[PDB]
């Protein structure tokens, strides 16, 4: 799993998801699943900021704590929304909402749940993705047109692909709690 990861994620995101790991006092060679779960929501995150026009999008996820509170208080101060308890993963400019991105190995419905029970927020827009093509956003607001949302389902399922040819998945499925 450590190979797979170093293999299938560009090493800006491997160093990333590194980092976020040695931050909690997890070994990435030891928990890999949590490794490979942390790269797939990275790169799904980078993958939706590149899904609008150039500009749609404020990347939030993948910024040390400083520069992401500084990013959000920013734009709490230039547009007047609401200042989000946690960090969320990117801005929307033409929605003007902060949105919440999930990537869930169980079921969309039960992750949006949980997401929505600790967002606790009116404000944040959420979406869920799994690695079967299934997704769930808040009012049925999907954000992204279906070619955008299309090639995000496609990678996750691709990643899921290449996991299973390595007797991988099941390990992986199992482990999100
Ligand atoms: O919950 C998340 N990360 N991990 C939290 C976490 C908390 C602990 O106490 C641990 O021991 C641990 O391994 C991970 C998580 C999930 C997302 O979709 C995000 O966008 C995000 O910023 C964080
Ligand atoms: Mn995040
Ligand atoms: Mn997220």
């Amino acid at each position: 799993m450590e190979d797979f990861v170093r293999q299938c994620f560009n090493p800006m995101i491997v160093e990333l998801a590194e980092k976020a790991m040695k931050e909690y006092g997890e070994d990435p060679k030891i928990e890999t699943n949590k490794f490979a779960a942390i790269c797939t929501h990275l790169e799904v995150c980078f993958m939706y900021s590149d899904g609008g026009s150039k500009h749609r999008f404020e990347i939030i996820e993948g910024r040390d704590r400083i520069m992401a509170w500084t990013v959000v208080n920013s734009i709490c101060n230039t547009t007047g929304v609401e200042k989000p308890k946690f960090l969320p993963d990117l801005y929307d400019y033409k929605e003007n909402r902060f949105i919440e991105i999930g990537v869930t190995r169980r079921e969309v419905h039960i992750y949006y749940l949980e997401k929505a029970n600790k967002i606790k927020s009116e404000k944040t827009h959420i979406h869920i993705f799994s690695f079967t093509g299934e997704e769930m956003a808040t009012k049925a607001d999907y954000t992204l047109d279906e070619e955008s949302r299309a090639r995000i389902k496609t990678r996750l399922f691709t990643i899921r692909q290449e996991m299973a040819s390595r007797s991988l998945w099941d390990s992986f499925r199992q482990s999100e709690r």
